[PDB]
């Protein structure tokens, strides 16, 4: 049974968790609260990591970390990166879109400055929800009628922007649309009802956005 590393907080592994959950694949978590700072410095060395970091994937001396060599990995486990170089780079053009959204937000969340500065991540996030809402028209997901990481990973940037702005979606309703579809997957929905599930925060419990204990 594999093992992922991360602290008890949705940040970088979210999208992964789904996936995971999402293929049934069987796999255990190694969940650092948030003052247990020392219990992973104490083993961040001791797991045979070639890049100590978190998150952190383990199995049969498949040492992985960095969130995206790690959800990849999984998905490539069950060949779902693409059937060629052309659809494996449309994926990871994917990819790269939802980061510069999901990142977007983080950036600008452990900032004290964070209520004037997400005024202006909240003006441009229309021009790339947009660019979703197009690659959505005629797909049930992006990439086509088959699931992908980069919908787990949209996923939780939709429902991450949706703290910052309740309405950011209004004007993208095959967005909201996307969001009740993925959390239709019973696999999906099965997971976010169980005790698994991890609500909150969305990002380090020190940032100012989605920080905290408990959501506001």
């Amino acid at each position: 049974s594999p093992i992922l590393g991360y602290w008890k907080i949705k940040g970088l592994v979210q999208p992964t968790r789904l996936l995971l959950e999402y293929l049934e694949e069987k796999y255990e978590e190694h969940l650092y609260e948030r003052d247990e700072g020392d219990k992973w410095r104490n083993k961040k060395f001791e797991l045979g990591l070639e890049f100590p970091n978190l998150p952190y994937y383990i199995d049969g001396d498949v040492k992985l970390t960095q969130s995206m060599a790690i959800i990849r990995y999984i998905a490539d486990k069950h060949n779902m990166l693409g059937g060629c170089p052309k659809e494996r780079a449309e994926i990871s053009m994917l990819e790269g879109a939802v980061l510069d959204i999901r990142y977007g937000v983080s950036r600008i969340a452990y900032s004290k400055d964070f209520e004037t500065l997400k005024v202006d991540f909240l003006s441009k996030l229309p021009e790339m929800l947009k660019m979703f809402e197009d690659r959505l028209c005629h797909k049930t997901y992006l990439n086509g009628d088959h699931v992908t990481h980069p919908d787990f990973m949209l996923y939780d940037a939709l429902d991450v922007v949706l703290y910052m702005d309740p309405m950011c979606l209004d004007a993208f309703p095959k967005l909201v649309c996307f969001k009740k579809r993925i959390e239709a997957i019973p696999q999906i929905d099965k997971y976010l009802k169980s005790s698994k599930y991890i609500a909150w925060p969305l990002q380090g419990w020190q940032a100012t956005f989605g920080g905290g204990d408990h959501p506001p």
